């Protein structure tokens, strides 16, 4: 029983973090197979960060204009033996495969959904934690200047998921970064210009969930026998800030075990987002949407 | 910027998960050099969980009663050459040196101190989280049947203290274990009868920590020029269910950064333990006791 904010065993990562060297600019990417991957901003040389000409700091660019060190378990300098770019990435070539490269793969979440962050410096981890897609596109870590290119993951079975690499925050504690196609979450530029983010918005699976996960632990104040319908509750939420709720095999895995329909909770968020009237639900006075169906289901009652 | 809970990477940790079988009992040990320490109660079955003879238990032990195998990377099996008992533990000798065991200490921790876990099931790690050592010595954190054996560390330099084996849940999302010398945190018997818990009190000086967070992210409402001496705050705190107040220089490390002195946030916490009136200190809407000074130096300004 319990429910934390829990992230995954980060081995597999951690083996996989280097440190990046373009001029007189460092930062931390991710070595998988004979690539490396890294923020393309390591070429922008400080001065361009206003207007950067990603395509003229490309094609200046030399295969010795990288250096690559891994500081962690076998050190070696690795030879740069091709540079491209991918969208807001840099992809690296090197002479070396990496022998602790695990089963991997590039999808790109979608706001909801949670992966584990390693937060590195000079290629040297420092901590792990556990963040949430938010609707605008957005994540809530910690992170401090030189952290860009720590590397957003999951893991279902032996194949892990790399879906995150840091490249900026925008606000106190607000950062994002980039799928590991090239594209940046919510469309955000790697350029150091304003930055409008989109409406926050609280996800509503992850507050069924995290009720279901409430309920599971005893506390189960907040339900009542009536009921809102999915369609009910996506009209209130279009106009309350809440994401458009759509049931998965794993919300229903918690309602099958519970007894307690996904309406039932719908109503109870309903009358929840006014107030909690001084009571608490796992140990907090607000809904947390920090918690994903998969996370509970995971936590409570296991992947055995 | 931004402040989470951040867990210590686990690779270290994981290379020393196996899995110790005794009987129909499974759990998970940790393997360091020629020794695996698991939980004692692996040797008890349901047949005399309510009243253990574990002085007997052992002198009925064999090396044969005993499994242990490694399930991650390369799997093995281990021989047992000998069988020991120490307090709550066992420490089971293998013919095989664990090759991955790294610089480790035996330090047990007090009320208020905060350390990385690492849920295993079955010798395999699943997922890894931070607690914080309650006032009445258990643990919020996620545990599951199998979760025993599951250990809790930190990390200074090259050196991991191990500081937590996780044995029993008391009640819903409440835990505990015992220290590697033995001894089970606040006392509590490993035998499966009810064990009434102390009361829990805020753990201040974790408090103030996370206070000086809120300023550091520009966050600071909440001071005033009053001031409350620690003697006022530790006489108030002895009928409020708080932890009597104790520095360190990392909190004076936080203060002389923030110009803001520690009696201030005592002040602050002592208007603050009543209501938030409607505000907000990071994102919560209570007092957070689950960062020490040490977590908020490091996530903050960088100063592990
Ligand atoms: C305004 N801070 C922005 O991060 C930023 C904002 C915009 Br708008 C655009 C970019 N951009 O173009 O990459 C940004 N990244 C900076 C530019 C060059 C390379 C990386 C830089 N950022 C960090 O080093 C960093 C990462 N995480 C947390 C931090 C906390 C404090 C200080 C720095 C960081
Ligand atoms: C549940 N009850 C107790 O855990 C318990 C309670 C007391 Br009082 C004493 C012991 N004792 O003496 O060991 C206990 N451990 C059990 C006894 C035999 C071996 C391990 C057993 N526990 C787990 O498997 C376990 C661990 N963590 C979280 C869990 C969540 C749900 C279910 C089980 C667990």
């Amino acid at each position: 029983s319990g429910l934390v904010k829990m992230s995954h065993p980060s081995g597999d990562v951690e083996a996989c973090m280097v440190q990046v060297t373009c001029g007189s600019m460092t930062l931390n990417g991710l070595w998988l197979d004979n690539t490396v991957w890294c923020p393309r901003h390591v070429m922008c040389p400080a001065d361009q960060l206003s207007d950067p000409n990603y395509d003229a700091l490309l094609i200046s660019m030399t295969n010795h204009s990288f250096s690559v060190q891994k500081h962690i378990g076998a050190p070696a300098n690795l030879r740069v033996v091709g540079h491209a770019m991918q969208g807001t990435l840099l992809k690296l070539t090197v002479d070396v495969a990496n022998p602790s490269t695990p089963a991997y793969t590039f999808t790109t979440v979608k706001p909801g959904a949670a992966f584990s962050v390693l937060a590195c410096y000079n290629g040297r981890p420092t901590g792990t934690f556990t963040v949430v897609m938010r609707p605008n596109y957005t994540i809530k870590g910690s992170f401090l200047c030189g952290s860009c290119g720590s590397v957003g993951y999951t893991k279902e079975g032996s194949v892990i998921n790399f879906c995150y690499m840091h490249q900026m925050e925008l606000a106190n504690g607000t950062h994002t970064g980039s799928a590991f196609d090239g594209t940046m979450y919510g469309a955000f530029m790697d350029k150091q210009v304003h930055q409008v983010q989109l409406t926050d918005k609280y996800c509503s699976v992850n507050v069924v969930a995290w009720l279901y996960a409430a309920i599971l632990n005893g506390c189960a104040w907040f339900v009542k026998p009536n009921r809102t319908s999915v369609v009910s509750f996506n009209e209130w939420a279009l106009a309350n800030q809440f994401t458009e709720f759509v049931g998965t095999q794993s919300v229903d895995m918690l309602a099958v075990k519970t007894g307690v329909a996904i309406e039932q909770l719908l109503y109870a968020i309903q009358q929840l987002y006014t107030g909690f009237q001084g009571k608490q639900i796992l140990g907090s006075t607000m809904l947390e949407d920090e918690f994903t169906p998969e996370d509970v289901n995971m936590q409570i009652m296991g992947v055995v």
